[PDB]
């Protein structure tokens, strides 16, 4: 009758002892890894009972006691994607499939970009609740650069309300203005440049990358986010550009009340050089896909508000001149950025990160753009694929 | 015993049902009576309502032979599966979501042609339908009144049904425009009106207008779920005096080669103004809408009338270009595929829930209707219908799925 | 006192007691003007009289006496280019010069224009003065298509002034419209399809057509202009094109009201369908350049406003998309049309007509525009000269 | 040959009086429109400043002393007496002028350039025009002899030094000859030397290869030939101004920057600050009528005789302000007035009258195209009075005016 007690005689099989190994392969084939934050207790206690292999009835229930609620909804198989092994196999083909694709051009406008391989590629999975799968390169770290326009825009969002935020920013597809002096979108460099001049106001640039750092960790489940000095500094030597926008954001009267504009393409070259990976950046896209709420915490990190904010740009101008094209095809949320990143929301199900260095004329990666395709080819993840009615497809939520 | 199975829940420990309770229970899923689907188990009852000694009664066997043919939808509908289990309290928040758009007095009606301006501004409807057959509606929802350019989503989706994507946007664009063309010279998208005219000369080549017309009617028809679907002639003849501007369109097109070969534009221009002068109702409208939230599968008759290509083209198109200039922003607040037409129509889907349309003449300085747009906002904002909202948590939405 | 004919008398005789009738008209000739010219038919006919070979005094003086002040002009050397010999000398060099670049591609939109020869070739110079002179193929119709609309406009605000005129087209460069919703300029079809629709308004077409025909006789004067049937049934079956603009304009309510604007394209079509010579052609742009008088008749035909206005949107709209490369290196007003017709304006100086059927690919005749450039390298001609001060330029209104 | 230009002239001043009064010779003098300080004169002047100190007879020329003052400038003498310089009635033009001044003086719409202070603090009232003759002759009324700054006026003055020290094929590699119709044209380039874009790229063309000092002072000394060493000089409180509040330019260089727009080797903050000079200039009516002259001389300078700009330079220049001269107005300035004219916004409008004359025209308000109010009124008025429109028949001009016509 007792939670535990029911996922003991599931797991045990009828023996009397449940080996470590045991249960620890059964758990990882849910999809869970066993360093994830949500069952930290199980583990320092599995970890405890290995000091002193085989575990009974008495012994388990102790172990997993505090996390049972989780490890129950994992075996039970009520996770968003109930057969996750099967699931991971065709995320294998379509990251193979993806690899052929040799075509591109890196990005050589800095030393930093042209100095990555153009063989590097890598696709993470986060699932909504804290599935996890890997191939490829998913460890080494690159930088978001564009790709972390939507989670800026989310902290302004979550921060101020939509409201404010659109006060400086407007909300439509297209260094040219809209109609009503604002630039177009957070997703262009115009706009993400005010979405950068909004956040905390009024303390320096230092303590602003803090607060930025501090957010991106809740959003990633405290993985890996770093900062390149190096691409930082290359980025602020060579940004005429953004400069040019600057000075005319400042002309136009574009920035709230006392901005230095200087200072604020500081900060917005320092949020360009944030480092993720594979991995923690598809954590940050599973708090997206997720609501708001961390898959692997369980912390809430955005507003509801925010997060549909940002899904909502990412869809229309979230893929430079290839936006409304992606939209119609592929029909997913997603962002991209010139390290080749894209980050990708498939919302309720996961979120995604894809690495490849090599773009295509748009601006994307070309293994990235070919990997999502693939994905909504076989899968009904596409926004308008009704749930009851695909027509020759796959649903991974349903068990088959 | 499946029949069994619901004889025992309706009947509440009783041995004979009476036929009025059945019926109110059934009505209170949300069906209507007179569904399709609904058929040989009404025709029972009113077989056996004549053929009856009781009053008006039905004991376990008698159920049984009503219900039989009809039982896997009947247990649908009672044991709650429908896709909005509780109707009734979704329907009272509809109720109150008109009333409130009712008060919005706003905005001046088409005036154009006569037969748009004559409409009165207090005309207010809406109507719903759901993937599973469920309707409901307040106010003027069975009045008719002409598509007009509502019809451009659905005469796209008729074109890629039978052509499909490629062929169809060799012709024609996928994205929100910027009258004038695209990069590659093809018309925008078929949302607009340059590119609503490449659409219909898509359809059905190479027999004359009138079959064209019964093709297009007769396709309405099943995705309507054979309610109606009619013809203005007094708006077509009205269209066709004073449409300089498509005239414009068309003859710019033909300059342009944005025709099938062998297209004769004039023709096509005519057939274009026979599409927008058809007539709906409110009620008929939902179910045109219903189909393409269930993926072309018409929720009254079962029937698949548009493929999941069409469909999800077509809803992909009227979330980005639906509502004219205000596409953009009602993308963003609404979140929802949607078309405004000029008399005052918003077909609305809500992909695998429900279907709408909404009717009211007064539009504002953007094309649409404006008790329609802040009936929109407002379903949102209770409801979380939106796209990007999430389904297992939102702030402090309602989730009609739910319970 | 001593008589006006007897001193032009001495000075043709060099101080023989009689001067023979050809050596006469070889003089005449030898100034520029045309026996056949309209302002010295008295003369001629004189001639022709008495001609039933040898002039005393009292013979020439009768017939001289009636056309006495122009041939004084003409022979004590008063005419606008006084040297005129050695100006058509280096006409004929120019017109050599612009032989050899064959390059090009005749128009083949209308069977009409594509049945000319590439190797067609004429160039017609008429002065204020009435002065003559031609090379190439000057004598073959052709239609003058948009070289019309200089003309056509012309009319417009000589019958209706330049108020009237330009409530419905406007005076600049550029289907689309200005910010008020007229046409940009007359020069551009919408605005030329306008400029149709202002003149003669409340009779039939058939009369709009015979008004402005005598017009143009009149701007020629009297010289060739006809009419292609065939050029405007082609121009009427296929002009898709102008079908738009002029629905476009419908809808717009850019025509003055009771328009039927389908029979204004018909008018439209017709006039690009009129036919001249370069030698006609000529004529009509020294009315242009004589500030509204035809130089051969000495009539009136224009008012100083019509005249101006169409020079100055000749300068910057002419040349179609070339117009402004046009208007900063050769700085003449000039219009081109599709048949290889340049009509160019030298104001103050002379008229041309050049021809030749091939088009480069803004749609400009290619001899033509070698040609004119030609012109203005050789000859202080531009627009931005100087009359006192020019490099190495030659100027033939001086004497040397 | 017989008779002696000098003494022919010496007759037809004094009327068969043996000797010709000095106050009468000046008065002739000054009313061909000469004024008696023009350099081209000076040998003829320090003359009679000379005999006025060395004679006996108080005040009177006979025909040996008449001789000797003017047998140095006796051509430019004779032009003037004998009245074939460019408008031979020069005093009934400059009444002309007068009442056309008059007449936009009433004229006070507009708003003063407020966007720095130097701009603001111009009174609406002020208001000068000045003529200067091919030939010299020279005119003026209002506030002519105040000082303000060029603006914008000064950008077909370097576009003019560019094209001569380069060539029109070096220039227009980084700049567009044709109106814009902010942005760049099909190639890239800059739309044309007059917008502030094109200005820009006009300025890092000019003295390559030396500090902005050296090239500050070789614009000033080809603007103090064109003025024929009148007024020419600087605002330094106006450049602080600008410099400190040209976010708009900073905009428009970081983006030619990006764009590769200019030079190989240019440094674009530096060259923004040599714009910001060249803005910052100072001229009065006076002299930067001198300046226009020049432009309509074929690049000689009326008042010196001294050639300045080539014939390219100056033709090139004349056609890029017909057609962008007048900012958003140029179109309908072209079509209504059909004269070359550049403005800027302290209130100045830069004409020029081919073959015939300068102006500067000076108020400071401005309409909401930022050009000067009663210099627009000013020039519509003076093409309705004369037949000097661009497309305006030397023959036949139905009711108008000829200034050249000896009338
Ligand atoms: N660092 C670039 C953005 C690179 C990207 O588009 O990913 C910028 O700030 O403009
Ligand atoms: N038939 C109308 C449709 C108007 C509309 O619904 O927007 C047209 O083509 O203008
Ligand atoms: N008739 C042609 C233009 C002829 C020309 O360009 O000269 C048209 O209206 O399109
Ligand atoms: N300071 C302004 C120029 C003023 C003017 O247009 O005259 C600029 O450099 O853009």
């Amino acid at each position: 009758p007792s939670l535990e007690d029911l996922l003991f005689y599931t797991i045990a099989e009828g023996q009397e002892k449940i080996p470590v190994h045991k249960f620890i392969t059964a758990l990882k084939s849910t999809g869970l890894r066993t360093s994830d934050p949500r069952l930290k207790e199980c583990m320092d206690m599995l970890r405890l009972t290995l000091q002193t292999v085989m575990l009974d009835k008495d012994l388990f229930k102790k172990c997993v006691q505090s996390n049972i609620v989780l490890l129950t909804q994992a075996f039970r198989r009520k996770f968003v994607i109930p057969d996750f092994m099967s699931f991971t196999s065709h995320i294998d083909e379509l990251y193979e499939s993806a690899k052929k694709q040799s075509g591109g051009k890196v990005a050589d406008y800095i030393p930093q970009l042209a100095k990555f391989s153009p063989d590097l590629w890598g696709v993470s999975v986060c699932t909504v609740d804290g599935q996890r799968h890997s191939t490829g390169d998913t460890k080494v770290p690159f930088c978001l650069q564009s790709c972390v326009k939507p989670l800026k825009y989310a902290i302004a969002v979550n921060d101020l309300g939509t409201e404010y935020v659109h006060r400086y920013v407007g909300k439509e597809p297209s260094l040219f203005l809209n109609e009503d002096d604002k630039p177009h979108n957070p997703m262009v460099n115009a706009g993400a440049i005010v979405v950068t001049s909004l956040i905390k106001q009024g303390v320096n640039n230092a303590e602003k990358f803090d607060y930025v750092m501090q957010f991106l960790n809740k959003m990633a489940g405290n993985e890996y986010v770093g900062f390149s000095n190096a691409t930082f500094q290359s980025e602020r030597e060579s940004g005429d550009r953004n400069f040019a926008i600057g000075y005319y954001l400042k002309e136009k009267k574009c920035f709230p009340e006392g901005t230095d504009m200087v200072g604020i393409l500081d900060f917005y070259f320092q949020l360009c050089s944030i480092e993720v990976t594979c991995e923690s950046a598809s954590v940050m896209a599973a708090t997206l896909a997720n609501g708001g709420f961390c898959p692997i915490t369980g912390e809430r990190v955005l507003s509801p508000e925010a997060v549909r904010n940002t899904l909502s740009l990412m869809h229309s101008c979230g893929m430079y001149d290839f936006s409304g094209q992606f939209a119609f095809h592929v029909g997913l949320p997603a962002k991209s950025g010139v390290a080749g990143g894209i980050l990708l929301v498939v919302p309720n199900v996961m979120g995604m990160m894809c690495w490849s260095p090599p773009l295509d004329k748009m601006g994307n990666s070309v293994k990235g753009i070919h990997f999502c395709h693939d994905l909504v080819s076989l899968c009904n993840f596409h926004n308008y694929d009704n749930l009851r009615h695909f027509a020759k497809k796959l649903d991974p939520r349903r068990e088959g």
